């Protein structure tokens, strides 16, 4: 028996413990993955002295821990096999293939990751705040009063993740790419760096943030924390919420120990379901909301009508460029330098402080230090100059968020320094049509029911959008260098990014807003049952969603303060 | 942290655990430290395939696997890229980029070779394959004497496997296993012995196996703790040693050199032993580093005054690999005893055996598991159940076949055929030791840990180790095919050189220094030092096809006698 | 002269081709050494577009080709915006 | 010009392809570690199979061909004729 019981150890579940353990509340946490990030349980895998020094692994460890949601049945056709190996007479389904996915229709990119601390064990840490024109209303007909809610609840969301702007600043590459990009724009955009979730150690180690970060996930009571109560539970797959008659409080969760094979009906005051965009939406159906199977609009859904609807996911396009010639003669543009590299002449001076340096001292004893030191290497850029880290953030006239940078999931024989990444992000118009579902007879590898998507990029708006903004990366990124060969402009397979919303949305009301949870992210009806994540956010979004997401979380754990007294320690 | 332990050993790998295991056991305060961190998990060093996730998704674990495994040697690269844009920077000479080494000749490389630098090293990802070498492939630890040879290696060789939990029944109730194996015993008849790959693991359910790691051996627990209170060890990650200081007299290391990477604080540790379990490739550019051997491209004109042999006589095996798809002969039979009414998916389908009929050619277990996979899943069109284990079947090296094999499914990968018919094909050959054959360390070239970056001068020896190689290929084709044919995309080939990771006798072991062309005698104790040992496949100096690792072990369990005989644990 | 899934009718081709400055360092001469199949002085290039003009104008070139080509329709996946070899 | 190409236009590609010779090869530097130990290897990037070791392979015009047949490229070409505007011409 527990005062709260938490469905998910992601960030956003993190968020509700941090909360509601440091207000005295008796918090259970469940996850139906294990510790795998090392002592400090849930933190960033990026956070190696290893991986730090052999960065271009790590996509390695991101692609080992995304298991895709949906996969469509393989029509591939092989036909050399010998003549003595069995060979197929039809496509069936093989390999864990979900019959019920139109191949056509998916969003195959979908993937989830089941380990303590979820996906931010391995994300990228940008957490940039959404502007109006992306973020959903938490006070109507009063902008003032909204914008200084949304402005406190982010506050204190970059203080749990550690949001800081300043942690590239004394990169070379970092800088080159932005001074450009400003210069260019004469004023019709603004750049600066990606808002990250880190905190720089030392000139060649950075602490990523992490679920960890948040809350440290450690059972209390414990020495630091002697008049807390926290548990938590790995591999324990959750499967129901139990609801009353009057569809007005959930009574357990029903769980199954995965080690041991046992399965248990646990009880809470309070029911906090944070198991990510898709997960959150299984969970529920399995539990009774929604519609169970294929969608079937003759027979309405009795509850929560809106549930797995209005689906959105994000259009990405992406490059790799290399750097300019002009870019890079310019690193060195205060140096004079006589003579041929390697030869007895050979020497690269500057004048320190002077006031027609393009350039701070920093930099040039910096570029000095590496072409006398380094004769043999042809760029003036210090081997160990961290990554660029550069974004012009959404706005009415560019309705995209960017990222131009060095992202450890890449998509060897071209220098690393001069190679920058370029992901711009599109928004996506909210639809009825488009549905995260599940089959009412084909189960996943959980033995829950399997999911099943029907997207679209909606026409009009967001194809329109989607299109301009491969446009615009094309034109931003000829500024600073052409294609890398290999990493041509593109789209990404759908879902890729990762930045699902609008599973079980939030809203006002839920006939007229079509949705799910309230700004309290309360689940209509229901006294005791809240949702956090990204499938609470209801609106048309480019931006990274987690920040939005823990925002949210942070605002439903005041109102669980406010109406739920703990149990005396 | 305190400046001086009984014992230091440099590693936390299964061969380091080993002698940590041995000596925590017998009462030394021992301290060990690893360049990598803790990351498996609260089991210190545990398999990393240990997830219930990784056992329900198995075909994700090669990227667990390619994340740590960190390129030993890479060459220049001379790829022309002739389409950049004109605005691009554009190199005008295949300069040194990216962490590549321009010691290297890439045409005499080992470019499979990788190491990892995490908690547990390489066990923690490994296939736990765990057979006996037979005498060919073995060194000698009693001279003129082959049955005691074989009794004191088998004493060895039992230890090591209670230590890693070596099994050969945890595949007995897989039907695609057990069909590949009886096969290819019939085929073979009288000629070749096939049994389950020897397997550090643990079977805990039909659907997951506890497989075996450095934690298996010595569970990685800073110590006093409740369950061994007299007992005293410390785990220290993120700590690169850096060198072991000689005395002048070139008789005994005198301190560790340790760089903490976390504060990059740099300390000197004093024990009274000193183990080195770095790797086969790590423990020799320690010992270089620290004055032994030759630093630099070598030099005939100079020869290294200690320890001469140190980085030549290196041995790797060559590898060939396929993946078949299973005959429909082989598949047709498993359903054999089967009676079939109707067309599946119809009210009245019905798939009946008769249990305990003396006309059945398989037992009623596997008969049971058929008939419902078959009644269950009318839509499936094989007879295999979708849960049934992989195959992990070998005949072991002999001398008439003198390549080690598994036919198997390994994570290690290197989609639209079903996996049930897939079998994976791994034939691993003999190399000859040859002096000239060399893993040796740059001057002035570094790699991500500031230390000589390590450089190899290898090609396979002509003669008998090439002969057997392409005879190898030969037969992992014959054999094959009586299983069936070829996946296509995984068609027979040689693997890339030192992708087998069985990398061996960088620091090799004999009787006598000069006589057997040797580093370490037959307790591990490098030659002419009284408190230095090296442990792990470096050590092993003959041509083995077979999987070094227990191996290795063995000669570090009897490394732990000679120490526990000669040096003094102090009082708690 | 191309460099199957997607039905043809759909299909349209972009070919932008810039203008190159004459430079007397761009050159094509023969081996007094090597030859070709009909024993002839081996042909030997010794060029790079030249910088200034030709290469801004290169790199313009290509964004013209993004922007023109994305009123007509996205690019097909596998004929991605790029500079073919020299 | 044929009633087949015309009916078959994706294999046209091959026609072109067939009879474009590389002017200027430069001396290949891919490197083959999977061969067998028995196979005869290389121990130096020797000048193989028609290339030009005169070549700088990073100031090369490497998609420029030739074609020797009656008619020359005409027997192929796209056939697209326009003027040069007077900047362009001499
Ligand atoms: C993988 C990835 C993710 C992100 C980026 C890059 C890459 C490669 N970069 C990134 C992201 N977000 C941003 O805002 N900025 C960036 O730069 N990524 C997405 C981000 O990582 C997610 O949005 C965030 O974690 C979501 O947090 P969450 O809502 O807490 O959800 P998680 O998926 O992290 O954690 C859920 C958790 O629940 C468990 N689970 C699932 N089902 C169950 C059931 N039935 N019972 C119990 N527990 C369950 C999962 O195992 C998981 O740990
Ligand atoms: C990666 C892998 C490995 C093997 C198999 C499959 C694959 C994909 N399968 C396999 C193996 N071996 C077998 O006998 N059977 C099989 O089925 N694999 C090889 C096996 O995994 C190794 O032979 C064994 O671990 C070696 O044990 P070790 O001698 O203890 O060495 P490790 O590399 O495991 O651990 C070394 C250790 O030392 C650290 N380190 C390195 N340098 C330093 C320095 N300077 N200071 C401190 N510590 C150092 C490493 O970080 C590491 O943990
Ligand atoms: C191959 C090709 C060519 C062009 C286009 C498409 C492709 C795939 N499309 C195209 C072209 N030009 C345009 O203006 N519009 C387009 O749409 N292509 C190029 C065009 O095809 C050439 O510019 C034109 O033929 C050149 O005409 P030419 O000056 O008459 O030269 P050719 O190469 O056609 O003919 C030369 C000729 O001489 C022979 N030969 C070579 N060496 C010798 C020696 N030593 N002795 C005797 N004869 C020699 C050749 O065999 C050849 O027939
Ligand atoms: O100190 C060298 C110079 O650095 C440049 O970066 C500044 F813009 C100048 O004002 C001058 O301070
Ligand atoms: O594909 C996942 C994406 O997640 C986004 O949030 C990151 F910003 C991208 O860099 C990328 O890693
Ligand atoms: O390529 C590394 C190899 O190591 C050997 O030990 C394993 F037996 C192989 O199956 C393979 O994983």
């Amino acid at each position: 028996k527990y005062d709260v019981v938490i469905v998910g150890s992601g960030p956003i579940g993190c968020t509700y413990a941090r909360e509601l353990v440091g207000a005295g509340y008796k918090v259970a946490m469940f996850d139906i993955g294990e510790i795998d990030s090392g002592l400090k349980i849930g933190a960033h895998k990026k956070n190696t002295v290893e991986y730090q020094k052999n960065i271009d692994k790590f996509v390695n460890v991101i692609q080992g821990q995304l298991m895709s949601v949906s996969v469509p049945v393989n029509t591939l056709v092989v036909d050399t096999l010998s003549p003595t190996s069995w060979q197929a007479s039809t496509f069936f389904v093989r390999n864990g293939s979900n019959p019920e996915q139109d191949p056509l229709r998916n969003l195959s990119g979908q993937a989830v990751t089941r380990v303590v601390g979820g996906m931010s064990t391995h994300w990228t840490c940008a957490t940039p705040r959404f502007d109006r024109e992306q973020r959903p209303l938490l006070v109507k007909d009063d902008a003032d009063a909204d914008d200084a809610e949304w402005d406190r609840l982010y506050t204190k969301a970059e203080s749990y993740f550690q949001t800081g702007t300043d942690q590239f600043k004394e990169s070379i590459r970092h800088n080159l790419v932005l001074n450009k990009l400003t210069e260019e724009y004469k004023g019709q955009r603004d750049f600066q760096q990606i808002p990250l979730a880190a905190t720089r150690r030392s000139p060649t180690f950075v602490e990523w943030s992490s679920a960890n970060t948040v809350f440290d996930l450690q059972n209390r009571p414990n020495t630091d924390a002697p008049e807390e109560r926290f548990n938590l539970f790995p591999a324990v797959a959750c499967e129901r919420v139990v609801r009353n008659a009057l569809n007005s409080e959930i009574e357990s969760l029903h769980i199954h120990d995965l080690i041991s094979g046992d399965r248990f009906e646990i009880k809470a005051d309070v029911y906090v379901l944070t198991a990510g965009a898709v997960h959150n939406t299984q969970l529920l159906v399995n539990s009774g909301f929604g519609q169970l199977g294929r969608p079937n609009p003759a027979n309405p859904p009795e509850l929560l009508p809106s549930l797995g609807s209005y689906i959105t996911e994000q259009s990405l396009v992406f490059c790799q460029t290399v750097m300019s010639t002009e870019l890079i003669d310019s690193v060195k543009s205060d140096m004079t330098i006589r003579g041929t590299p390697g030869e007895l002449t050979y020497s690269v001076t500057y004048t320190p402080g002077a006031s027609t340096n393009k350039h701070p001292d920093w930099w040039n004893e910096k570029v000095k230090n590496h072409m006398m030191q380094h004769q043999e290497d042809p760029l003036p850029i210090p081997f160990e100059d961290p990554e660029p880290q550069v974004t012009t953030l959404f706005q009415p006239s560019h309705p995209w968020h960017t990222q131009i940078h060095r992202d450890a999931f890449s998509y060897q024989s071209i220098d690393s320094r001069l190679i920058v990444d370029w992901r711009f992000f599109g928004r996506t118009e909210p639809k009825e049509e488009n549905k995260l579902w599940f089959s009412d007879k084909i189960t996943d590898a959980y033995n829950m029911p399997q999911p099943t998507f029907d997207f679209r990029f909606p026409a009009g708006r967001t194809s329109k959008e989607a299109e301009d903004m491969m446009t615009d990366m094309c034109v931003m990124s000829a500024k600073i260098g052409g294609f890398l060969p290999g990493s041509l402009p593109q789209f990404m397979e759908p879902g890729l990014c990762l930045h699902l919303g609008g599973t079980h949305r939030m809203g006002f009301d839920e006939k007229e807003d079509n949705c799910c949870v309230n700004t309290d992210s309360r689940v209509f009806g229901f006294k005791n049952l809240f949702l956090g994540g990204c499938g609470n956010i209801p609106t048309a979004y480019g931006a990274n969603p987690t920040l939005t997401a823990m925002s949210l979380a942070i605002k439903s754990c005041e109102y669980i303060k406010q109406n739920f007294t703990p149990s005396p320690f």
